[PDB]
């Protein structure tokens, strides 16, 4: 009943060139079997949103990745949240909830603006730039680990330390074993910002600790949650700014159009995180006998979701593959969906948002000016290089 596939969604051939493959993966069925990895597969929009809304049967306390942690050591300590169903996930969702809050991003707001600002000026400056390097890291780079209260030292780790993250959600491919191998310098670092000595008052990561006395969280558990800020928080935004400038440099009509109407920025990023998707996939674990898409899948499989492929359905799009900044996003599920759905989200928007503003406001043209390279990972969709000539309004 339900097609078998070799399809290897983590191969560099995968990465470098997915849209084919997403498709051919769509329309085989609502599920299909992944022969090269032993897993389920759900790439239409129906069945991945079915799958995130639905913890119960599809859980994460087995893991996110191809990995089963019922089966195998997990290779860090579970995240408490991420890696937690309900109701073990309840009280420390709500505790980065309350952190990563409206009210938080009103102190940090005019900051993150000025900062983007600051940034965008100084790259006109230059002229021609590396978008990925000079922009998309060296933004969020400049404002997060402030935000966090990270002290500067070793803050050279954290990017590494997110690569390591992302790619130990996938399969045990070379882009696995590699950044595993490589992993004890990163891991020592990380982990020992997680204490609560370690982190600058104010800070999210304060906050955090600071959330330990309410019942919600108790101490032992809060360099944990601070872990997965410092996992989670910072390449993933790298990879959003990223997608959006890559695409108003593809798409100059949209460009044009976020100039002429600045406010579009929040929404121009939206649509920048459905097209490009910088979070491809995560895994569920059946609980149980489960039927899906009128197919069946027995209990404890592995269930691997393309988010990035029911982001371009056609079955829930209308011309999927155009980059569309007055397109209705809603729902889309680039940040997820139902009980996990990213909780970091209001700082990812917020980061996307004063970026596209200032670009809007200072840019006139984005033009690519030399090769792009694309960086390989197992979880992560995004570039290594983005070399482009930056034109002032
Ligand atoms: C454009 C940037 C981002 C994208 C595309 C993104 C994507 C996602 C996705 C798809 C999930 C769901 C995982 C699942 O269902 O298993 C998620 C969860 C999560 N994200 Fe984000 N994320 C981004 C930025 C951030 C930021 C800036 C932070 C923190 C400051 C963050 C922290 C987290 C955490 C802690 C979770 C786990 C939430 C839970 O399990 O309840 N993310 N994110
Ligand atoms: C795209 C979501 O990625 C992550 C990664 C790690 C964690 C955590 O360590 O809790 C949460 C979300
Ligand atoms: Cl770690």
């Amino acid at each position: 009943t339900i097609p078998h596939l070799a399809i290897d969604p983590f191969s560099l051939d995968f990465f470098d060139d997915p849209y084919p493959d997403q498709q051919t993966l769509r329309d085989a069925g609502p599920v299909v079997y992944l022969d090269k990895w032993n897993v389920y597969g759900v790439a239409r929009y129906a069945e991945v949103h079915a799958v995130l809304n639905d913890p119960t049967t599809f859980c994460s306390s087995r893991g996110v990745g191809l990995s089963d942690f019922k089966k195998e050591k997990p290779w860090r300590p579970p995240s408490l949240i991420l890696e937690a169903d309900p109701p073990a996930h309840t009280r420390p969702r709500a505790v980065l909830s309350k952190v990563l809050s409206p009210a938080t991003m009103k102190t940090i707001r005019d900051g993150f603006a000025a900062a983007a600002d600051a940034k965008v000026d100084e790259l006109l400056q230059r002229g021609c730039i590396d978008a990925i390097a000079d922009l998309a890291e060296a933004y969020p780079l400049s404002v997060f680990p402030d935000a966090m209260g990270l002290k500067q030292e070793g803050r050279e780790h954290l990017l590494p330390y997110a690569g390591l993250v992302f790619n130990a959600f996938g399969p045990p491919n070379e882009l696995r074993q590699t950044a595993i191998e490589r992993s004890a310098p990163h891991q020592a670092y990380v982990n020992e910002q997680c204490q609560r000595p370690n982190l600058a008052p104010g800070g999210f990561g304060a906050c955090i600790h600071a959330f330990t006395d309410t019942g919600e969280i108790t101490p032992d558990e809060a360099p944990l949650l601070v872990r997965s800020l410092l996992s989670a928080g910072l390449d993933t935004t790298v990879n959003g700014i990223g997608a959006a400038v890559y695409c108003l440099a593809r798409f100059p009509g949209e460009l044009q159009r976020l100039r002429s109407d600045p406010t579009l920025a929040r929404n121009a990023f939206e649509e920048a995180v459905r097209f490009e998707s910088p979070v491809q996939t995560f895994f569920r674990t059946t609980t149980r006998e489960v039927e899906l898409g009128g197919a069946v899948i027995g209990e404890g499989e592995k269930v691997l979701m393309f988010l990035g492929s029911a982001n371009r359905d056609p079955r829930r799009w209308s011309d999927p593959d155009l980059y569309d900044i007055t397109r209705k996003t809603s729902g889309h599920v680039g940040f997820g969906s139902g009980v996990h759905m990213c909780v970091g989200q209001l700082v990812a928007r917020l980061e996307g948002e004063v970026m596209l503003s200032a670009l809007a406001r200072k840019v006139a043209a984005i033009d690519i000016d030399g090769p792009v390279k694309r960086r390989f990972n197992n979880t992560l969709r995004g570039l290594e290089s983005l070399p482009v000539k930056l034109t002032p309004a």
